[PDB]
């Protein structure tokens, strides 16, 4: 079980909301799984009015990509901070043990890279985020977080030990954003990342976000970018929030099996209407679709969802089942 | 199990905080349980200073009445929107599957009605609320929500499978309200429902409620309207919050058995001091009273309870038990 | 089991973050455990800029000391309100049954004392706090709360019934503070406790704390006051929040066994990254350290932790384990 003598394999990451190909149950023994990520500081448009955010990312996306391994594997990560960036970064994995999650060993300035290895000995969905000494909250709320999923080697199980299987996995990162407003009542636009600092920290101290978005912008998971599924398919919905609580709900569906604290050695709860992800954690839910149609997935503080942006769509094909729900009489004039 | 061939029965609903008569464990087979609700838009007084709210309700109350059925039954609801109302409404049941909880099939304008049927296949306490496209948060925080309780056919059980029974059930809906203040520092009073819209949405965006009330007003469950019980009685306390988290506590008592996520196929937790209802869900707790006296039931963010209004009273008759608690020496001067 | 015929023993309390000496598993039968606490109203400095708080305490500390007994014991407490204080106080134990937790029987004015006894029949960590009629939120957020820990007579157990043992226990009280700012943008300093009242209640109503501290001040658990442990030691971390939610996280570690609702008759959850303490409750977590180094323990809303103060340090001695984590390549220039 000395990692230096195990087989090494390289994985290619994919952008959210997809998750890279992987096995659930596996017959493999432990290995060293190698990953690479590159930091990207960039301005982005987060809404339909042109509001911008001076963002900081892992691999260009919010959230960063999901990494998937099995309990007992070793994660080997090369973190690259290109010289086009202006700030120093690092990475803290909540799934790792020691040295502030690895943040003490991965401090890279622009133009540097570093390589860390850690044993993934605990199963579950865990957050990873940047955490530079003295600038922690700002790097996290500007985009620097993602999920590491450590599956049990035997796959997911229900409370009685029966196997659970998913057909598709989707990853959703939810981000509370603090965009300053100027004296004319409009959101401010900054020329550089450093310029946004001072106004931004003052808005963070009110504890009131201007916007709360799934995957980088208002409406990111709607229209042509909605998630897709069919009747009879089982989906795994991974949800991460690295700084603030959230309470996910699928309108028209449920959480058939949910790990709200996200740790797969504990039994899941069933039939949930709305579950709770603690700020600084990732959780997971399974659902098998039984009816076709458009579904909304959102934070069930409804003001956060519909006024501030934390909502997305799932578009599901198949045949309608009148035994589960039926319109007995359509809307019509009250009888006189 | 085709609902068109099952026996149909009509139920008469009662106003909160009572719950309509029902069986716990039952020997009946599945049936179609028919209900009717009528929407009422009305101005109400929510506090002792005369502050009003341009409210929207189901059946005239906040919360709407609790509906009770058994797992495997079908719920058939006729929703009536009278022509005295000004807005369109609908209903989303978190306990149902498909068509946005039934909201896509129940869109009624003033002067219309519609009838929906759905299978109640999952046990637990679930929220139901209005959800009109583009106006969701406003209809919910103005009053439009209630609870649907789906009991297991065998009644409630503890973690080891032993039967649990309640003598009385009470339903509490908790509502975060966003009442705008004018330039003189006083709360505004609006002539019509539509006029309150624009100021109200601006207060919702701060995420800071002006008031947080149980059942429609500050002090609704105090004085002559306090809940009542006696020593040795077991009560079921159902608590719903359709938009914001809350953390219920019984001062002087406990939660003997609690389902905080509200889903009866999961084992309850015991001996809780304070539990947690996620915004967009209903939960339930059982308690057997052992001491007489006045008890307070409240949201244990104490500022929310005592400054903003989220607190109520339970008045309990019976005999005091000095083995559980005894005053050894009453307040007296410190000995010199 | 008549408490008047049981053996009585007096315990001497210690200041947080330590906990008074006690047994875990015990062969003793029930007893009456006697404690004394004295109230102290005092001004304190809570940060490095000189900001003061007109505070109210139990025994001079925030939080008050942790009291430890075993399930079935009786707690006998003498509460003393010295005549140097200006206000009336009392105590509500969430672990007790009846008379508003004992608050109806312990109303002491300055110059008075009173003695209460109650059966500790439910195991777990429970909050105790002051609760004077009409002034409840203010006495609690000014400092008046602590934890009562009721251990099972057989000690802590895992979900399968296996014994769990801790080598050290630490108690952390987290306090949301509402310090008013004057017209010059600086925090106000008050000559007396009564003078702070009116400005303070207005800040409480915004629901936005100015500061959120562990054990009385920003940086209380850092530097020479950091908590200490060694590799291989198992620590019990007790965390109380009497008014507002919090979400504890150990950077570089985990919660090996956690009771987030704090009630030891329920099975713990394992491998948690971040857990959740409901406002108005205390919870507990166990962790066995595997790596040496400085660890941070904090509220994982990172703005609350690093901008408002809710963070502390644990300093751990021992030998580094490269099989759990290893730096493969230190930060260096990207290869060209
Ligand atoms: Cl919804
Ligand atoms: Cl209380
Ligand atoms: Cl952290
Ligand atoms: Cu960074
Ligand atoms: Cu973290
Ligand atoms: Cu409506
Ligand atoms: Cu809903
Ligand atoms: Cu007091
Ligand atoms: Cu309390």
């Amino acid at each position: 079980a000395d990692a230096d003598s195990l087989p090494h394999t390289k994985v290619t990451l994919v952008a959210p909301p997809q998750v890279h190909p992987h096995e659930q149950a596996t017959a493999s023994g432990p290995k060293v799984t190698e990953f690479t990520m590159t930091i990207e500081e960039k301005k982005m448009v987060i809404d339909d009015s042109g509001t911008t955010l001076q963002a900081m990312t892992f691999n260009g996306s919010m959230p960063g990509p999901t990494l998937v391994v099995h309990e007992g594997d070793y994660v080997q990560l090369t973190l690259v901070n290109p010289a086009t960036n202006a700030m120093p970064h690092n990475v803290d994995f909540h799934g790792a043990t020691g040295a502030l999650g690895g943040a003490k060993l991965t401090n890279v300035n622009p133009g540097e890279q570093a390589t860390l290895r850690f044993k993934a000995d605990r199963s579950g969905t865990f957050v990873y985020h940047c955490a530079p000494s003295g600038m922690v909250p700002w790097h996290v709320v500007s985009g620097m977080s993602g999920t590491l999923m450590v599956l049990p080697r035997d796959g997911l199980k229900d409370p009685a030990g029966a196997p659970l299987h998913y057909d598709r996995a989707y990853t959703i990162g939810e981000f509370d954003l603090y965009i300053p407003k100027g004296p004319d009542g409009k959101y401010k636009d900054y020329a550089t990342l450093a310029e946004s600092y001072g106004d931004t920290v003052q808005v963070m101290r009110t504890l009131t976000p201007s916007h709360i978005v799934f995957n980088g912008k208002v409406g990111a998971l709607t229209g042509a970018n909605a998630l897709t599924a069919s009747v009879g398919e089982t989906v795994l919905l991974i949800h991460s929030q690295a700084n603030r609580d959230t309470r996910p709900h699928l309108i028209g569906g449920h959480g058939d099996w949910v790990w709200e604290t996200g740790k797969f050695a504990n039994p899941p709860q069933r039939d949930l209407e709305t579950w709770f992800i603690r700020g600084g954690s990732a959780g997971a839910a399974l659902y098998t679709f039984k009816q076709p149609g458009v579904y909304a997935y959102l934070n069930h503080n409804l003001i956060e969802a519909f006024e501030l942006g934390a909502a997305g769509h799932i578009s599901v094909e198949g045949k309608w089942n009148d035994d589960l729900m039926k319109q007995i009489k359509a809307p019509a004039p009250i009888p006189a």
